[PDB]
């Protein structure tokens, strides 16, 4: 056989939704003016609050959140559900269009807590994997550990959820698949990393000033990728948006609670492999269900396909 | 529109059944010689003590009390189940006779747990509001904390379940419902308040004496309820009858074990609102099942009710 | 009426599988060789380790063991399934020869978990009882405590199962079932009693030796029964075998991770009552799936029939 590079566009969003139900019409994330995706990686973050979900209860914030995904899609195209994971409040939804469905292959889907006790599901990750063609695809959704002077704990969240996500395989000879082992990664979520050194106000007034690059100067995961502790090999496009948390709910006001939060590029997408472009890097701002705003990315993504005999 | 005020019976009961399935007819706990109440709310405590239980998994103790419940409601009248709500062994069962169901409305229910860690469900408030005809009702059913010792922890429960208890409603926009937003409030439980300073023989010869006025005197509720600590606004009728724990199982003896338990006054009735009489406040010996008796009020409750125009 | 003995097979296997789904045919193990037993009491430990099943959830190991067991039974007759019972990743499953199912009654499962905190389900034990022709027959399966410094606990946990373990009975008003209250009981499971004093070298040349009575000296559980803290009127057969505790998962070489645990007879099976005589008593290295060898024992014992009038 012979095989081919053919761009098919992948769309990315990761959102925290502070354990709330779905409120608004998410095309504002979803299809606010963009072409049809090929493949939708949607992921989530906090769907579930509650004590019940903690000690893996099934939720029914699981389905309100997938149908209005569902609903969220691009008018254009009809999508296939492909596949759906959940580990207490993560969850990442996987959807491509229908006439792509019969080309998608060896679907496996994995978690990790790194939340209470190194295990529990309040922090850590899940994952969908996936042959498109003859291209190997996996898909990470995490949530960090939170909090500034943590930044230690979400580069080991980090190690962790690489070196225990192991997934299933045809042979049963070679090792596990592991996140690594794939010709494309993308990395999204809540990966929960803070400005460093400057006070609240001066995030803030920078914010104000839309000086980006030099707020970024300071951003916790700019750091630690430099330092080669998390994220080796991948790339993160430049931040053009405001940071995504915390935001009052139902508003596009800055936390005016007592604790007062400074404001985070918590929200990211990141990712590595062959023949990837990004086309976009955004956070939605009109949409206010939760104290942080949707981030989305789309990349047009070269796949391998098999040429037809005739 | 006009309205009137129609009068409806209401019964209320509170049952801490100790983890037991149910082995008696609840006739003499349900309709023990009454007139058919227009409206049953019947709360547990302790439905299920197991470890299962109490990490929120379904247990068939729910259904085995709701059975028990629905076969023990008076004959006269077919009841009509409005609402269950459970919360690991806090249950509060709503029902209604068939032809009043027609004129319920906004049925909401929810929980509140104060246990482990001020969040888990070993202790706790359960509630189901609604409206009948044009009046809204509130029914609590609490577990609070045990033990002489723990009447600050008790207040605490109490405060927390009023706070934390919000209901949904049809307008978001306004704040969400709380408790307290009712015309009627009838709140029921294992309030697991206890009897200050008197030691345990003489607590047992008051009782045999039936000297409750000098008893109650000395009870932590009362106390609690003078100090404007809890209930503020409440009214609760005379205690007439004995304490209802604590029992050796299938017998009217007090606690026999090595513990040798003070007996209280651990099961309770309160109410707020206009327009209600309480025709009866009392326990129900003939029940072994569990080591407290049953308690149950019935109350004459005005409803506004609208006026048929012709 | 009259009774008679009449001899029946019962085969009793236990297996700790490390937390693995079946990957190898079960034959090796239920069925190598043997004529068909008249009643299956098959034991697992360790069937899931996850935190969802810690945390009592459903898990989908249980239905994939129970087929591969069912599979693995003796293929000359047809076996009904007459009990399963599982705590966490302790189960017991019960079957007998179809002809002989209209003679079970009275069958009831309970289980104690002696784990964390004393309660949770990470160990301790299930059992199935009930009723052969006038028979009745208890069977126990247990993990106990892990460790070689930890036999007194093991000890304890003995005991809690003893103490704690309730069977419901036709009769209420005699005292609740316990094991002791049968004619016949057995128990089986990974006890974890290992070899006091002998350094690891040492223990593997007395088995490389195949000096099973030496080593069987040191073994904790003959001490504890010596000293009659444990399994007081219990007998276990001759150990013939190798221990079945800790080999590499995939061979039958000796755990050869840094731990470099010692080997042990973890997994044991005992019994009492009056007309039973073991034809056999063996480990099936053959078995690779775990880092245990599943253990085996068939027994000749003579049940009560009634005989029948003409
Ligand atoms: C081994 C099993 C037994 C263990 C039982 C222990 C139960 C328990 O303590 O969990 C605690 C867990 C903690 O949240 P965690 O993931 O750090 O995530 C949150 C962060 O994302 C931030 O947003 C912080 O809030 P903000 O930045 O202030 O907005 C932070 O709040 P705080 O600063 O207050 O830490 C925290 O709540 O909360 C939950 O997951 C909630 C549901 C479980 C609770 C029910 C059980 C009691
Ligand atoms: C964050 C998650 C992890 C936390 C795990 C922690 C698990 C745990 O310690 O729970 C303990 C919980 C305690 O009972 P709690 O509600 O005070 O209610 C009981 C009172 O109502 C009284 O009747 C007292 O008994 P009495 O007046 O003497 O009759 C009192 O007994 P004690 O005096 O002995 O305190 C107590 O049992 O028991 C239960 O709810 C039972 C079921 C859960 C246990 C399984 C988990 C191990
Ligand atoms: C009150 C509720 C809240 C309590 C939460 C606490 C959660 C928690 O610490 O559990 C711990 C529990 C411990 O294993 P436990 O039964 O001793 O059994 C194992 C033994 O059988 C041996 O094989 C030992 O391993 P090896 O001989 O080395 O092979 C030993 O390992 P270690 O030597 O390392 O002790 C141990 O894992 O592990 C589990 O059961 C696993 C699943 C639950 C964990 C999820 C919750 C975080
Ligand atoms: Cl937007
Ligand atoms: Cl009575
Ligand atoms: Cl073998
Ligand atoms: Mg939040
Ligand atoms: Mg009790
Ligand atoms: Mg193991």
């Amino acid at each position: 056989m012979y095989t081919y590079i053919q761009n098919f566009r992948f769309f990315a969003g990761t959102y925290n939704v502070n354990g709330q139900s779905p409120k608004e019409c998410l095309r504002l994330w979803l299809s606010n003016g963009i072409q049809a995706p090929d493949v939708y990686c949607v992921g989530f973050q906090e769907l579930d609050l509650s004590k019940e979900a903690f000690f893996f209860h099934d939720t029914p914030k699981e389905e309100e959140w997938f149908k209005a995904v569902s609903e969220g899609l691009h008018p254009d195209a009809k999508y296939a559900k492909v596949k759906l994971i959940r580990l207490v409040g993560i969850m990442l939804l996987l959807y491509v269009k229908q006439e792509h469905a019969a080309y998608i292959s060896e679907v496996e889907a994995e978690t990790v807590g790194t939340g209470i006790m190194g295990r529990m599901g309040n922090k850590g990750g899940v994952a969908i994997r996936f042959q498109f063609h003859n291209t190997s695809i996996c898909v990470v959704n995490s949530h960090l550990a939170a909090h500034i002077e943590e930044y230690e704990r979400r580069n080991q969240d980090y190690k962790d959820i690489c070196s225990r996500m192991q997934f299933c395989q045809p042979d049963p000879s070679l090792p596990p698949l592991t996140i690594s082992n794939h010709d494309v990664i993308l990395w999204l979520g809540d990966l929960n990393y803070r400005i460093e050194e400057l006070d609240v106000e001066k995030v803030k007034k920078l914010i104000e000033e839309k000086d980006f690059q030099m707020l970024y100067a300071y951003d916790q995961l700019k750091i630690q990728v430099a330092a080669k502790t998390v994220f080796e090999g991948f790339t993160e496009g430049e931040l053009t948006f405001q940071p995504t948390y915390k935001y009052d709910t139902g508003s596009d006001d800055w936390d005016t609670s007592e604790k007062c939060r400074a404001p985070a590029w918590c929200d990211r997408i990141l990712w590595k492999g062959k023949n990837i472009t990004q086309l976009s890097y955004q956070s939605h701002m009109a949409l206010k269900t939760s104290d942080h705003k949707p981030v989305s990315s789309v990349f047009d993504i070269g796949v391998r396909v098999v040429a037809h005999h005739h």
